């Protein structure tokens, strides 16, 4: 009936689950291209668009739906199941459907998120040049409060420089990067000093724009169970704050090697938790 993507498990989300944490009360905002809010295993609470043309609540590339599901995918009987099913899902458009977006778009999601008190932002996008702006508004969102997660990059590696993109690079913005089911560091996921910890982003299953469900692989992925497990957290310890939320999924993680390309490594849950 229902199916449990190998990554619940994999970073222990689902004994949290056990426990009772899935993040009711936990505002999560996703700035991607959408989310299919007539989705049967979503129930999208509210949201903004800042992409022209595009009304947000509608999905042009599976990609937001994609990343939405892996957070919240509704605790019922089908489909399958988020990291924090019983959270309050927030859409903001800022990729136009063919999956780019201006900065000025992004810059102003991430401000909505701030201004609409989201205690969690979750960017599973990137670029390889920044912005003064965007590096304000994640510093100015995380100085408010907000746990600011971003995707590493799906570059692999570029010599011994870092391949992490933007905004992963900001430093008030956590660098996810993927590994399997095996916890094998994925073959795409980025590699630099920044990166903070991993995740599971290949053979990511999840919902899939007009109820159905598929298997994308990448760091966009990775990104969101990141910002599922601080959502659980958030909803056992709803007293901490974001750094002290940052700190517990950072410094409590599985070494899986060097920091160079795995970070801190494997995050879990529970141990987080508390
Ligand atoms: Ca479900």
């Amino acid at each position: 009936a229902q199916t449990v993507p190998y990554g619940i498990p994999l970073i222990k989300a689902d004994k949290v689950q056990a426990q009772g944490f899935k993040g009711a009360n936990v505002k999560v905002a996703v700035l991607d291209t959408g989310i299919q809010a007539s989705h049967p295993d979503l129930n999208v609470v509210g949201g903004a668009s800042f992409v022209a043309g595009e009304a947000y609540n509608t999905d042009g590339n599976g990609h937001g739906t994609h990343v939405a599901g892996t957070v919240a995918a509704l605790d019922n009987t089908t489909g399958v199941l988020g990291v924090a099913p019983s959270v309050s899902l927030y859409a903001v458009k800022v990729l136009n459907s063919s999956g780019s977006g201006s900065y000025s778009g992004i810059v102003s999601g991430i401000e909505w998120a701030t201004t609409n008190g989201m205690d969690v932002i979750n960017m599973s996008l990137g670029g390889a040049s920044g912005s003064t702006a965007m590096k304000q508004a994640v510093d100015n969102a995380y100085a408010r409060g907000v746990v600011v997660v971003a995707a590493a990059g799906n570059s692999g590696n570029s010599g011994s420089t870092n391949t992490i993109g933007y905004p992963a690079k900001y430093d008030s913005v956590i660098a996810v990067g993927a590994v399997d089911s095996n916890s094998n560091r994925a073959s795409f996921s980025s590699v630099g000093a920044e990166l903070e910890v991993m995740a599971p982003g290949a053979g990511v299953y999840s919902t899939y724009p007009t109820n159905t469900y598929a298997t994308l692989n990448g760091t966009s992925m990775a990104s969101p169970h990141v910002a599922g497990a601080a959502a659980l957290i958030l909803s056992k310890h709803p007293n901490l704050s974001a750094s002290q939320v940052r700190n517990r999924l950072s410094s409590t993680a599985t070494y899986l090697g060097s920091s160079f390309y795995y970070g801190k490594g494997l995050i879990n849950v529970e141990a987080a938790a508390q």
